[PDB]
């Protein structure tokens, strides 16, 4: 083959050598070889051809005449050439001129000859051609067309003879032509005509292969006839007949998963440019994999799940506040590590442990393990399905109730929703298997409140009415926050209907005198309601205090597992079970069992040493009950004030805290709120402001977007109203929202947002996908693109996910139930001329090599831009980030107040205003530019 | 296969997971993969079986029974065994006891249970087999029995379907039957029952195969039935009648050349270990390759070996005499780089410009080519064969004569020959296309030099008689090598029937006067004699030297090309032929071609820097003059030197060469004798003697071996005979030879030796390969064992021979015309648990790697031994070298000059004998261990 039969010079010195050519004669190769002096004989025959150039074209000019002639498509060939090369389609008028230069090159470099035709391109042609076999007596018998359709790049991939449901007349058409084509010129051998058939069942001739094809079998296997015996008995001079060869006696006789290779691009990609996840501390995970207890064979012990199954949310409650002695809760799950391990603690890890939780602690009250921070970290950072990890969990723990953390009006996101979405998404995760629902808003403000709590209900749903702690109600000089206030917020919740009263201390500011005081009133106005109290140990003294609330008449507390516990987290779960074994509050779980569950944590924890707070905190820190900083905010709040070079000032920041909470009004402080105080602070802090000078200049300075939104309302009215007049000095003419943020906002379309994903990602996309996006868009389609790319991340051990392997590590990635992978790193190349490194690993035995892109290999940057602090026209970047959006240009007449450019840094969009009236001299910054802190953003005349 | 159908626990694996198994039920599997169990069943069945024990045997005392009951032959076979293992005939009740005890043994070890039973052994057995198939309907299809008797130690070797010759009744026996057996079961699978059939005609079943076998292909191809779509469609749930399968439907219808990867073997073995030449220096060859000047297109023009051809030696000899002007020689070929770069140039480089000499240089006399160390050199050290270079560089230049320097007794070897082996190699040598053959001997030995000149002119051959010249004609003080005594041998050489007289100045001796004065004398005496006059630049007055000779009346002198000229080689071609220019001694050579000549030259010159004697040496020294040593000793001299940490002494080694030279009676020093003078001067500098101390404790003395060697004669006899008392205190009793050492030899059997070479290597066995085995046995043995390994390295560009291909480096190797390997180097990995490193490259586009050994990664040694200086019974190893034989025991009486071992060391046994009488207290040594200087032997007390 190799395209030897389009020349005929190698069968004429054959012929000249006394050799016989098996194959049609010299000039009948020539003839049909030349593809333009082919399809003029093709015509002259009658046999139909593709509309086309009747020579090769010498311009462009000719390639537009035609285009005008035909319509597009059309399609450039080669002139003299074969095998798909020198050949491009054109759709359009843009494309002609950068197609035809191609195709002219190509053509070139191939065959030595640049020459091109165009021809009408035929769309989704079937590729159909018949063999034909010639004598020298004239004598020409046709055989069944085949089918040679499946094509990759016009190149054969599979050939089936006879063509599959082919009409009959076309058939005769096809077979008819093919042998008056061989006919006209003297054709004397096997050889196969060939045509393109349209969706109309016209065919056109394109071209005949003189050569015996590749695939002649399959018309031997169909026809009993011998192709290479009729060729060589043919070329002693047999004719057809004396052959036994009639036409009357021939007759027919009869998305792929690609998941191990992406998980190994993700490991390569790791190995050449390190973590995806953020790494805020340089300390490396544990090499050692945690110690699982074993677990007893059988389903698990019947637990509370079983009650709210069997009786509902009001027979839930009934029994837990039945119940003799103190119930507790597992936050190690989701709060727990939150605090200590900023919420990194991967579904890898959760599930190992899950079953020996369901068996050993089947008398929890519930397991907190899903809202909070989980949702979007879960995505964002860890690249795995939040519902995904609830499913699996819920499988593996089916008798303890799942409790997650929702914000009233906001869901588990960071703005408001219209209320529709909040619904649903509490729809979606009582089907999923969420339990209970402890709703809270980060001001208490009612409204938000009751709207999560009716969302929570109406889901079926156990509705936790949460009130955020914060001040002290033993201290009668804090009025704002006083005993008093928590009683009637308590009154409104439990006329709302609450199935269980939660106090969320969310930094550990009550003391064991509090909480006897606020726990027995709470008892004494409600004595059949549950009260379950949550705090922090990061004071040191939340074992004592929540041994207080049980005492006061607490029906449960929230502990962590023991490894998990103290310091910003949970008091620990074995002091709580120590302390009250052999009282009337006596827990029953056996301390055995909370060991061995702490042992399991001790050396998962190993591995997210990476993201450790006692990278910066060392123990529990009793300052705490001055700057009132929630445990999750404390371990976030200096990791930011580091990135920003403010990690020596971190004193100074905590005292910032304090005075940003008296100047936004002393509100509660959790997230978004904790958030809010905590950007403001920092502002302060980076700025050298005092209070006094923050709030005298409120007019000129630009603050945080967060403090901003808070200010217009955006997340509900902090008790005792926003702050006059720092509010209206900060906002000016700002948008104000007044009453509940939500309410305003139109439904979303969740029909119209699903067929948006189906389109985007295929038909795959489920109700949990709906409710991702709509929370969550642009994290949510990062983390598709993302796991498009790598894979089923879950399935890599957490070591594995954050560093990779070494060279030369062996490890075992399970993909489902009996689906193990054995995966060798071997070595990794140098970078090449792509800018690319070529990994190489073993899988089950084999060599792999996955190409991947070391930008670290090639990263340089130059930052020219500094604003001059003394000239008021030249507009410095307040912060490091991301230029977003240019809101003006050179020239533009400015009022002081007018947004200038908005900066993406910190995930938060931060509008940069002109703090004079005047005109843009010049701006120095594009959209995507990476901006220093003081970097000059623009000057202003 | 493997066994894997006697196993049913994956078979139940299996099912208990949900995944259908392809075979038997579990239980079937089970029932017929226990031999007791599937015989017990065959005699329920009807089935006849083989005589046998109804349990597997616990005692040999039922062996015995059994022996008694059924006689011998019996069989014992492992009851849980399959694959012929555990197996053992019985013929005799002697043999019982032991055949017992070996199959209980074996069967343990192989299969963990040692439980066997007894069978008659049946004497000459076809072994049978009807392949089967069932449903799960109890349809059982059997296919016609195959013939799986062509056995090897009862291993299947050729399987035949249907059985040759196999009575149609036994035939429907055997298939009715294995159709009963597999009913009588409920089977459900493809499958085998087998059977012995004796030679009555009587058929016994022995097992069932369960798996399909690996001869269910023959059954295929007279069946025309796929088992393994039947296998599939069976474990569907579909019916063999469904299949169309029914018993009246089944009829019976009727060295790879390895060399691309040995050169990537080679490549990455160079990459790991570094170069397989020993690098004498530390330089890199040059990273570019010489370029080629251009050759003209067609056949050369006719030369002087036209004339040789057509008229024969004489003819030769008389147009030399007639040609008007000087006559040059090439030495670059040979003697060029022999002096220089120690003989490393390569077979690749000398074809690259072969071409450019054949068609510019026609007129030269000859090329010198091939003998001197030439032929030992390719094979130890190039691994290339020396007989190829003549050929390839031959049909290169068909119009130069081709000259070699042979040694007269001793060819181009380093001991005498039987004069057939002598006579022989210059018959095919000159078949493979030698011209001109320069007869020389060590000594000018007149004997020695008589038998070459024989050899050479019965193989027909050019005779050149070469006079070895040493001293100074011009000298009246030198009286030993006079006038006289060059005008005498010259008069011997002449009646001898010489062609030509050669004067071979090999120290670069002949000064203008004394060149004046020996030529003119000899070209008065011989008129008509050819006159060609060799000389080394050693001293920087062989250009003048030459012009003095050819204005004498030489007719031929040699020469080498600019750049591979003067120091220890030949006096500059491009030189000569300006001198001359113009002159009646004209060259007729245009300067141009000379100039493109040595520019290739200098460029591949670059290639060798590693072996490069200005290393060493930047100029010529006028020192010869008084020292003798010839060019390619003063090079080699100095890396010994070195090499033995005498390189800070080497002016007094060129000094104690000169006391060497007296001591031994100054004979000429031309290899092998200008080797026994530097072994003795190296051997008196490490001793720190002087030539009367020397002389004076020679009986004391142990003198290197090629210095024994020579004065017991084994070179010829030297001019004046051997220097007495000297010879006779150094030999003591040790054989001497009188006479011409080869004449005592027995000829060699070279057809005897030719077939011990086939036998070793295979039938590609040459007479060139004979004779180069029969003159250097080890050496060759070495070379085809090495080029075994690692292909035909000449392929190679010297470069990449040398040094290996960089990380990332792509080159090409042509292995034959139109067979081009493009090779790039990828990688070599970390070093295995096997001690090996894998290598990585591309070899036309695709990955290979190549697995090679790193000693220079794993090396370590130590080394007791000291031997006391003043203790005369501590026997010290007299050189570095390895132990090759040891002679003593400890306490073996010795005698004083007895031999004690045999050391190995620079290419020379060295005999190490006993300073004293007395009893061998203890060796230290083993054979193959490797001494330092000075480490303890052994001791004698
Ligand atoms: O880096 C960006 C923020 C990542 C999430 C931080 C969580 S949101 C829940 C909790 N409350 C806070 O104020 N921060 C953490
Ligand atoms: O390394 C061992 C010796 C290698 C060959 C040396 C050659 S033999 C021809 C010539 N004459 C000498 O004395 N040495 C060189």
């Amino acid at each position: 083959y190799g395209f030897l039969s389009e020349r005929a010079d190698f069968a004429q010195a054959c012929q000249d050598a006394g050799v016989r050519f098996i194959g049609p004669s010299p000039e009948v190769v020539r003839k049909m070889g030349d593809k333009v002096e082919a399809r003029a004989i093709a015509i002259a025959a009658g046999v139909p051809v593709v509309p086309g150039t009747d020579a090769p074209i010498t311009s462009l000019h000719e390639a537009h005449e035609f285009s005008n002639t035909y319509g597009f498509p059309i399609i450039f060939k080669a002139a003299y050439g074969g095998g798909g090369r020198g050949m491009r389609v054109v759709h359009s008028y843009e494309e002609l001129e950068e197609n035809y230069t191609r195709a002219y090159s190509e053509a070139l470099a191939a065959f030595g000859n640049g020459a091109l035709f165009v021809e009408k391109f035929i769309e989704k042609p079937r590729h159909i051609e018949v063999q034909i076999l010639g004598d020298q007596y004239g004598n020409i018998l046709h055989l069944y067309e085949r089918d040679c359709s499946i094509q990759r790049r016009h190149q054969k991939v599979v050939e089936i003879a006879p063509a599959a449901h082919l009409d009959p007349q076309l058939r005769t058409r096809l077979t008819s032509d093919s042998v008056k084509l061989a006919k006209q010129v003297g054709y004397e051998n096997a050889g196969t005509v060939e045509f393109l058939v349209d969706r109309h069942g016209k065919h056109y001739f394109i071209e005949v292969n003189s050569r015996l094809q590749v695939e002649h079998t399959v018309t031997e296997e169909i026809t009993d006839v011998d192709l290479v015996h009729a060729q060589i008995h043919v070329a002693e001079g047999r004719s057809l007949p004396d052959l036994g060869l009639r036409q009357e006696n021939i007759r027919i006789n009869g998305p792929a998963q690609n998941r191990a290779q992406k998980l190994l691009h993700y490991l390569g990609h790791v190995m050449v440019n390190g973590p995806t996840t953020p790494i805020p501390v340089k300390a490396s995970p544990s090499p050692t994999d945690p110690v699982v207890p074993a677990v007893p064979i059988g389903p698990p012990p019947a637990g509370f799940r079983d009650i709210l199954l069997r009786e509902g949310p009001e027979g839930f409650a009934r029994a837990v506040r039945n119940h003799p002695g103190l119930l507790l809760m597992d936050t190690t799950f989701r709060d727990a590590h939150q605090s200590l391990l900023a919420t990194r603690v991967r579904t890898h890890d959760l599930k190992k442990i899950a079953p020996y939780v369901a068996h050993n602690f089947s008398k929890l009250f519930s397991m907190e393990n899903w809202g909070g921070a989980t949702f979007d970290v879960a995505m964002r950072f860890l690249y795995e399905c939040p519902w995904r990890r609830l499913q699996e969990l819920r499988e593996l723990i089916p008798n303890i109730p799942f409790q997650m953390l929702l914000r009233g009006a906001n869901a588990v996101g960071y703005t408001n929703y219209p209320d529709n979405v909040v619904f649903k998404f509490c729809e979606v995760a009582k089907e999923n298997g969420m339990d209970v629902f402890r709703v809270f808003d980060s001001l208490n403000y009612l409204p938000n409140m009751l709207l999560g709590m009716e969302a929570a209900g109406s889901a079926g749903g156990v509705v936790e009415a949460a009130i955020s702690y914060t001040g002290d109600v033993a201290d009668p000089s804090r009025t704002k926050y006083s005993l008093q206030y928590y009683m009637g917020l308590a009154e409104e919740l439990v006329r709302a209907g609450t199935h269980i009263l939660c106090i969320k201390d969310m930094a550990g500011l009550l003391k064991p005198t509090a909480c006897t005081m606020l726990v027995s009133s709470l008892r004494d106005r409600f004595p059949d309601l549950p009260l379950h109290i949550h705090t922090h140990d990061t004071s040191g003294a939340g074992v004592a205090a929540m041994l207080a609330c049980a005492q006061a008449g607490a029906d449960v507390v929230d502990v962590a597992a023991d490894s998990m516990s103290g310091m910003t987290s949970q008091p620990s779960m074995g002091a709580l079970v120590a302390c009250t074994r052999g009282t009337p509050l006596d827990t029953e779980v056996p301390m055995e069992r909370v060991f061995d569950y702490s042992e399991y944590w001790e050396g998962a924890r190993g591995l997210y040493a990476a993201f450790d707070c006692t990278a910066t905190m060392k123990s529990g820190n009793s300052d705490v009950y001055e700057n009132e900083i929630p445990g999750g905010q404390y371990t976030n709040l200096h990791f930011q004030a580091h990135s920003m070079g403010l990690g020596s000032k971190f004193k100074e920041v905590k005292k910032a805290y304090v005075e940003a909470n008296q100047m936004l009004g002393d509100l509660i402080k959790v997230t978004p709120s904790s958030k809010i105080v905590g950007d403001l602070a920092q502002f302060m802090v980076q700025n050298g402001l005092s209070r006094a000078e923050a709030e005298a200049q409120a007019e000129e300075l630009s603050f945080p977007r967060s403090v901003v939104e808070f200010l217009q309302g955006y997340i509900g009215v902090p008790h005792g109203g926003f702050p006059e007049p720092f509010r209206s000095k900060v906002l000016k003419d700002l948008p104000r929202v007044e009453g509940r943020p939500g309410a305003s906002l139109p439904p979303l379309d969740l029909q119209a947002l699903e067929k948006e994903l189906v389109d985007r990602h295929g038909e795959e996309v489920t109700p949990e996908d709906v409710l991702s996006a709509a929370m969550y868009p642009d994290v949510f389609a990062h983390f598709k693109d993302f796991t498009a790319t790598f894979g089923p991340l879950d399935s890599l051990n957490t070591r594995l996910f954050l560093q990779g392997p070494k060279i030369a590590e062996e490890f075992e990635v399970e993909l489902e139930r009996g689906k193990t992978l054995h995966i060798k790193a071997l070595a990794v190349s140098d970078l090449n001329r792509a800018g690319q490194r070529q990994v190489f690993f073993e899988l089950n035995g084999q060599l792999r090599s996955i190409l991947v892109k070391d930008t670290q290999a090639m990263k340089e940057m130059h930052f020219h831009p500094k604003a001059l602090k003394d000239v008021k026209g030249q507009i410095g970047a307040p912060m490091p980030g991301k230029v977003i959006d240019i809101k003006v240009v050179a020239g533009a007449k400015v009022a002081k107040g007018q947004p200038l450019c908005v900066l993406s840094a910190m995930k938060m969009e931060t509008v940069v205003t002109s703090p004079m009236e005047g005109t843009v001299r010049k701006v120095h910054v594009t959209k995507d530019m990476t901006l220093e802190g003081d970097d000059l953003i623009l000057e202003i005349e």
